[PDB]
């Protein structure tokens, strides 16, 4: 099965998921000074105020901190997107050390770890049927540097004991997703994909350009995360990032000049 070693990591993928080698995947390198200012770009509007956290669950991946997305409760909506984007789940992808983690990078800087909220488009009624679809998915992806605490993290942070192998899930209610952004909602986009298998070319990227800063004691605890299940030998949840693949026949878009 498909992971982050050296026996089935990313350069492997292509072999189950032959659209890992395609037109659209992600993530990407943003080279900044080639990424252009398009100023029919409209403000992103992130309406996060009623959202219902329900769970966080490690899959064997990452840790996804899921959302009641039977109604219109965390929204986004804006900038590149036409109509109404869910709210499902976010999680996060980090390194074994402080200079590695993030998928995506800029001008080839690597960050410590990116936050990805991920979102469907509510006119294909679920989920599973938005990942068919060119426009199914808008993620919206946050730079994480290792300095100050991000106090919204914390609660996530302090939760990850209990969910340290894969399969494990706990209950997760009233976390608010609004303490994990920055301030700044300038961003960049372009077409992609998952960044997992089954690495669906099905995403509408919105990378915002202003990182978080969260602590080095905050990513200690994501590196103590397992790979492995419940009495399985121990393999620590670190460097799960997909590296920069072709930008191919695409262009990055700023919102900001
Ligand atoms: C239930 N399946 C699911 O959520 N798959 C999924 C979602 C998002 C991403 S990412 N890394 O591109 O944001 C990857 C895989
Ligand atoms: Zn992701």
């Amino acid at each position: 099965h498909w992971g982050y070693g050296k026996h089935n990591g990313p350069e492997h993928w292509h072999k189950d998921f032959p659209i890992a080698k395609g037109e659209r995947q992600s993530p990407v390198d943003i080279d900044t000074h080639t990424a252009k200012y398009d100023p029919s770009l409209k403000p992103l509007s992130v309406s996060y105020d009623q959202a219902t956290s329900l769970r966080i669950l490690n899959n064997g991946h990452a840790f996804n901190v899921e959302f009641d997305d039977s109604q219109d409760k965390a929204v986004l909506k804006g900038g590149p997107l036409d109509g109404t984007y869910r709210l499902i789940q976010f999680h996060f992808h980090w390194g074994s050390l402080d200079g590695q983690g993030s998928e995506h990078t800029v001008d080839k800087k690597k960050y410590a770890a990116e936050l990805h909220l991920v979102h469907w488009n509510t006119k294909y009624g679920d989920f599973g049927k938005a990942v068919q679809q060119p426009d199914g998915l808008a993620v919206l992806g946050i730079f994480l540097k290792v300095g100050s605490a991000k106090p919204g993290l914390q609660k996530v942070v302090d939760v990850l004991d209990s969910i340290k192998t894969k399969g494990k899930s706990a209950d997760f209610t009233n976390f608010d997703p609004r303490g994990l952004l920055p301030e700044s909602l300038d961003y960049w986009t372009y077409p992609g994909s998952l960044t997992t298998p089954p690495l669906l070319e099905c995403v509408t990227w919105i990378v915002l350009k202003e990182p978080i800063s969260v602590s080095s004691e905050q990513v200690l605890k994501f590196r103590k995360l397992n790979f492995n299940g419940e009495g399985e030998p121990e393999e620590l949840m670190v460097d799960n990032w997909r590296p920069a693949q072709p930008l191919k026949n695409r262009q990055i878009k700023a919102s900001f000049k």
